[PDB]
């Protein structure tokens, strides 16, 4: 299955969700530090919501609400999993959707 | 550490997040299914989110939203983990807040 890379972000005035990668795999670069990303898997029965260590609190509460609003616009099933990270905490699972994830 | 579990609810016309049990352990019958419930360990670094398999859309999302602003209104550090657990996905790190842990 595809999944798609989602910024959540209000540095334009107002919050945003943009699409920022349409396929898998990523490049790490893609996750900028000073916002929130959203990684749809859906498909596959995951989403992950990635928490900037610089994004502010307004758009780590957004991030976390369009996790769960993805469920009901893309007619997931209630079980599908969300993981939750913020940025330095992520797991193997999350990582292997890039092609070049580098440690820091 | 000790927890402290929350109900996510708009049963009463209102979203409403209350106190339904000041420490764990807790009771298994104190998650109802109708509603989503937010356990409090943020001070040993964990909160959990539990979606009720009958709670509505808003309640789901204003739950996922509530565990973010948790971090904020306690001031728990951006590394704190946020599970989110649909009912009957439970993990056993959940379970253990739990003298009654009953498998359905
Ligand atoms: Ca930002
Ligand atoms: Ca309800």
């Amino acid at each position: 299955k595809m999944a798609k890379l989602y910024m959540v972000s209000d540095a334009s005035g107002s919050m945003r969700v943009t699409v920022v990668a349409e396929e898998n795999p990523f490049s790490m670069a893609m996750l900028l530090s000073e916002e929130c990303f959203i990684l749809d898997h859906g498909a596959a029965k995951q989403i992950f919501v990635w928490k900037g260590k610089d994004a502010n609190p307004q758009e780590r509460k957004a991030a976390m609400k369009t996790a769960e609003e993805f469920l009901q616009q893309m007619n997931y099933s209630k079980n599908t999993q969300i993981q939750v990270l913020p940025e330095g905490g992520e797991t193997p699972i999350f990582k292997q959707f890039f092609k070049d994830w580098r440690d820091k």
